[PDB]
């Protein structure tokens, strides 16, 4: 689900400064909770503090490709939290342009992979 109304009070995102390096301008409660790192480590950076052993350099790759073309994306990448717990987190990219069409900013929307059980299909597809 997105593509659709989004704020902080619900959802996992950060936004990027294209105009910065890719910095991250801003990121929401969610995203503090999910990584268990705070404003101090996250604002000014670059997400890629969250990678770390195992995560796969093709699907990197993928993702500085798809910024570097301002393209929508999506991939499953492993992620540490502050802690050192590997995590997979589904990113997924879309760029913000101006009216001129240059891309100014990068919005990722980040989902931490949890088991999804007969019971939570059983609710999702329950009738009426
Ligand atoms: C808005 C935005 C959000 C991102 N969120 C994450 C993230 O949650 N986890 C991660 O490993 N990389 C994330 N990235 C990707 C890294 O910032 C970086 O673009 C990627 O590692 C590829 O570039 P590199 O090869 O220079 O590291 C995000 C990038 C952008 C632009």
């Amino acid at each position: 689900g997105s593509k659709d109304a989004l704020s902080t009070f619900k959802h996992t995102f950060v936004v990027a400064d294209a105009t910065k390096d890719m910095a991250i301008m801003y990121a929401s409660a969610g995203f503090y909770e999910m990584t268990q790192y705070g404003p101090e480590d996250v604002i000014g950076k670059n997400c890629r503090f969250l990678q770390g052993p195992g995560t796969d350099t093709e699907e990197v790759a993928r993702i500085r490709r798809a910024i570097k073309n301002g393209e929508s994306h999506c991939g499953r990448l492993l992620n540490y939290k502050k802690d050192g717990t590997p995590f997979w987190n589904l990113l997924t990219l879309a760029p913000i342009k101006n009216e001129q069409g240059a891309v100014v900013k990068f919005i990722g929307m980040q989902v931490e992979v949890t088991q999804f059980t007969e019971g939570e299909l059983e609710k999702a597809m329950r009738p009426n």
